[PDB]
C-alpha cells in the first residue's frame, strides 16, 4: 500500500537506527537545555531533528569512506547497496529540513539552511584531499574539522536560540563553545580510533607528522608514487609507524586536548557567570574526552 | 581562502552544467508562463532552481547506473569519484532548497519541500525493484514514474503558480494544472524509453516495455529467469540481449507502448484544450510541446 | 567388453552408495512393515528400490547445490564431474522405475511415476526460487517440502500398501497412511533444518527460519536485502552471515521453528494413534521412529 | 495456483521446443508408419512421446557439453541456470515414460525401459572419455554412436512394432535399418559441424586420424600434456589442422557415408520386398545425409 513505499525509503535509516549510539547529540543538547531550557515538548523534537540530520551524516559518510563494518554490525553501504544507501541519505536530510520547517522555527529558515550548507561544505574538503592525495595544513585541516563535525552542534544550538528569556548576547559567546566542543569531540574519536593505515584518511596525529619539518619531506614523497604504484611496501609500513613515535604526534593530540578542555572550562564559566545559576551537569558532560 | 572551496563544492555540479542536456523543463516553464504571465524575474529564479534540482538527480541517477561516455564525456561518476559527486550532489540538493526559500514564504513552503521528498520516493522504489529484483506490477510501475519524472514538473508548477499573479482563477485551476503536470512527465519517460528500445540498458533498470512482457503469461518464465542470470552474473551477453530483443520482437512490445504513448498523448491534448476553456487563451506553445514527443 | 560399461555408468551411483548416509528412510520402511506384514521378499525390493531414488536424489541435489567434504569425502560433484553424475543419476533414476515395474503391474504402476513426478515439481519449485530470488509465501513452501521430501516416503508407501496382503482394510486405511507419510516427511526435513541452525547454507537454499524472518514486517527489508546482496555477489561474507544469525536470535526464529516441530510431532503422535486403531495392532518401532527427530 | 507449479517446471521444455527442429524423429517415424500404418491417433501420440524424449536428450546435452550457444537463440544451459536445466531434463524423461506407459504400449513397458538404459550407457561413454582423455578406438566409438543415437530410433520403431498386421519376423530385419540409419544421421551431423577444437569431443573425423599408424604417437601425445598445461600453443593448432589434411579424415567420413548409403538401399530393399508395396517416400529421406 503505501506504508510499503514508505517504509522501504525509511529501511537504511531504520538500519542505523537500532545502532547503539554514543548518545551525545541527545546529551549535549540536554546539557544545553540546563541553559536555554526549552520546553520538553518542542526540546525533543528538536533532539529528533539532530538525530536524523546525524545518522544520515553517518549514511553518507560511511560510503564515501568504503568500510564493509563500521562498528559491530555490518554497514549500510554492505546490506542495502549502494544506490539505495545515497538516495535515502538524501531523503533523511530533506525530511530533516522539513521538521526543522515546523515547530522547529519558523522564520529564521535561512540560518539552519546556511549551517546545513557548511556541513556540507566541510565535508567536499576532506573527499578532496582524499580523492586528491593533496595533503593539508593544520591552518585548513582545523578549519575542515570544524566545518564538518562543529557544524551539527551549530544547527543543534541555533534551533535552541530560536525558542529560549534573554537576548542574543550569548550567541556570539554561545557558538564559540559549541564548535569548541565540536572540534575536541572529533579530535577523542580519532584518538581513540587510532589508540597506522593511510590512503587517504587523514588526522590529526597525520598532520602534525607529516608536517613536522624533520623529516617533512620524505613523508610528503613517501605516501605518493607508493599509493600510485599499488599501496605501501612492508619496511615503509613500519617506517611512518616510526616515523609517528620520533615527534610524537600522538602526544599533540594530548596536548591539544589538554587545551581545549583548559578552553572549555573558561568557555562553559562565560555561560555560567553569565546567568548567576550554576551547571552541575555540562562540567560533567566532559568526561567525553 | 573559501574562494577555493565554495569552487571545489560546485565542481561536480558546474561540470554537468555545462552538458548537451536537450532538455526540456526550459521549454515546459516558458510554456506554463504563457498560462501564469508572471514577471520575467520569476520565470527566471524557477528555472534557475528546477534547473538545479534536475541536474542534481542527474548526479544522483547518473550515478546509480554507473554509466560512460555521456554526449562524448564520461560520467559525472568517473571524473570526479563516486564519494565526491554524491556529496557534491546532497549539497545542490539543499542550495536549490534554499534558494526556492528565499523567492517566497507566502502560501508555505512546507508543500514545496513536501512535493520534493515524493521525487525520492519514487527513486527510492526505482533502486528497490533494481536490486532486489523484485518485479514491478502495471499500476505500480506508473506510480514509480509518475512519482519519479513528473514530480519535478510538479514542483516547478507548484512554484510557479504560489506566485502566479494573485488574480487569475487561483485554486480553480490548480488540481487542473497538477494532472497535466502528472500525464505531461509520463509521457516524458516513456518517450525516451521508447526511443532507448529502437534495450541497451538491460543491467539492471526497468523499463514499461519489460514491465508488459515479463507479466505476459506466454514467455513470462522464460524472460524472469533471463534477468536473474543477469543480475547474478553481472550484464547478460551479446547473445542473451539478443535474445529479449527477439522477445520484444514477439509478444509485440514496441507496439504497447507505442499504444499507450499515442494514448497519453491524446489524454495530454484533451488535457491542454480542457486547460484553454478554464479561464485561458491559446497557447500555440504547449501544442508545440507535445511536437516534440514523437 | 560390457563389464567395463555397465561399470563406468554405475560409478558415480556406486561412490554414495557406501557414503554412511545415516539414513532414515530403511527405518520407516521397516517400521511401515510392522503393519503392512508383507513377505521379506518385498520388504527387501522395495529398500532395494526407494534407497536407489533416494541416493539419486542425492546427486541430483547435493550437485546443484555444490558442496565440498559430505561426511570426510568430497561432494560427488567435484570428483565424477557435473556432466556425468547426472548423467548416472539420471540413469539411475530410470532404473529404479524400471526396477519398480518388475515386482508389480497389477494395480496400476501408473500412479507410481505419477508420484515420482511430484517429487521434480517440489524440486523444480525449490530450484526456481533459490534461482530468481522470488521469496516463498509460508503455503507455497509448506508445499513444496511436501512435493520435494515427503514424496519419496509416499513413493515407498504407495508401493508397500500396492502389495500389503491383498488381506487388511485396504482403502480404508490408505488415506490415512499417505496423510502420515506427509506428517512425517515434512518433520523429517524441518528437524534436519533445525539442526543446521544449531546458517552456514546461506549461499541460496530457503529454509523454514528464512521463510519466517523474511515475512515479518519488523525487518523484512532489511534481510530481502542481505539475500539480495549475497546473491549479487555470490555469498555474503563472514560478517552479513553474522548479521544474519543475529536477526535469527532478534526475531525469535530458533522458537518458531521449534513451536512448529513440537506442534508436528503431536500431529504425527496423534496420527499414529489413529493408525493403531484403524485395525492395527501397536507399532512401538514407529514411537521409536519419533525419538529420532529431537 | 497450479498451472504456475505446473509451467514452470515445464518452462525449460517450452524453451528447447520453440527452436527450429531438423524434424527427423518427426519424418522417419512418417516414413516408417508407411510400411507400419498405425492409426493416427496412435503415431501421433507415439512421435509426441519421441518428440519429449528428443528434446530432453538435448536438454541434457547443452549441458553437458558447455555452450553459450547452440544455435541461432541462445543455450538453455545459459538462461535457466543449470540446476533448473537438469531437474526439467530428468522430469522430462519420467513423463515420456509416463506417456510410453500408457496408449503407446501396455506390456512391453520393459522393452523400452531397456532401451532407454542403453540411451543413457551409450551417453556415460561420451561424458567419461571427454572427462578422462581415455582416447577409444572406432571398434569403441561405432558401438558408442549407435549406443546413444540409434537407440532413440530404437525406441520410436519398437513403439511401433508394439502397435502395427504381420510378426515380428521384420523386426530383426527392421532393427538394423533403425541403427544404420541412426548411425549415418550422427556421422552426417557431424561431418556438417565440422566443414578444429578438441577439448574432449571427439568424432568419426577425429578417431580415424588419432588411429593413423603414421604420425598416430604425435597425435597420442600432442593433445595430453598440453590439455593439461593450459590447452594448446599457436603451431600446433595448425599442426592437428594439416594433420588431419595428411591422411584425409574429411574423406573417410564420406567414404563411410557412401557405404551407409548402399548399406541403406539394400536394408530398405529388404523392407520393400517383404510387404508387396514399394516406399517412394523413405527412398527420398535418404536425401537427410
Amino acid at each position: 500500500h503505501i506504508f510499503f513505499e514508505k517504509a522501504v525509503l525509511e529501511a537504511p535509516y531504520d538500519y542505523i537506527a537500532s545502532m547503539p549510539s554514543k548518545g551525545v547529540r541527545d546529551q549535549f543538547i540536554d546539557a544545553l537545555n540546563d541553559w536555554l531550557r526549552v520546553p520538553d515538548v518542542k526540546v525533543g523534537k528538536i533532539k529528533d531533528a539532530v538525530r536524523v540530520l546525524h545518522n544520515s551524516s553517518l549514511l553518507l559518510d560511511d560510503f564515501q569512506d568504503n568500510s564493509p563494518l563500521r562498528r559491530g554490525k555490518p554497514s549500510t553501504h554492505n546490506i542495502f547497496g549502494s544506490a539505495q544507501t545515497v538516495n535515502t541519505a538524501t531523503y533523511s536530510i530533506i525530511k530533516a529540513i522539513g521538521q526543522i520547517m515546523e515547530f522547529s522555527a519558523g522564520e529564521s529558515v535561512q540560518e539552519v539552511m546556511n549551517s546545513i550548507m557548511i556541513l556540507f561544505q566541510g565535508q567536499a574538503m576532506d573527499l578532496f584531499w582524499t580523492y586528491n592525495g593533496h595533503v593539508p595544513s593544520e591552518e585548513e585541516y582545523y578549519r575542515m574539522i570544524d566545518q564538518k563535525t562543529g557544524q551539527l552542534f551549530s544547527i543543534a544550538t541555533s534551533l535552541l536560540l530560536n525558542a529560549a528569556i534573554p537576548r542574543t548576547k550569548i550567541q556570539s559567546c554561545l557558538h564559540r563553545l559549541t564548535r569548541l566542543l565540536g572540534r575536541c569531540f572529533q579530535i577523542r574519536d580519532d584518538y581513540q580510533n587510532l589508540v597506522d593505515l593511510d590512503e587517504g584518511k587523514w588526522s590529526l596525529a597525520l598532520i602534525h607528522m607529516i608536517h613536522k619539518q624533520r623529516s617533512h619531506m620524505a613523508l610528503l614523497n613517501v605516501l605518493s608514487t607508493g599509493r600510485k604504484h599499488g599501496g605501501m611496501t612492508l619496511e615503509q609500513k613500519q617506517f611512518v609507524l616510526d616515523i609517528i613515535e620520533e615527534e610524537k604526534s600522538l602526544d599533540y593530540t594530548r596536548s591539544v586536548m589538554m587545551d581545549l578542555h583548559v578552553q572549555l572550562r573558561a568557555e562553559i564559566g562565560r555561560i555560567e557567570i553569565l546567568l548567576d545559576s550554576p551547571n552541575p551537569a555540562m562540567r560533567l558532560l566532559l568526561e567525553l574526552l
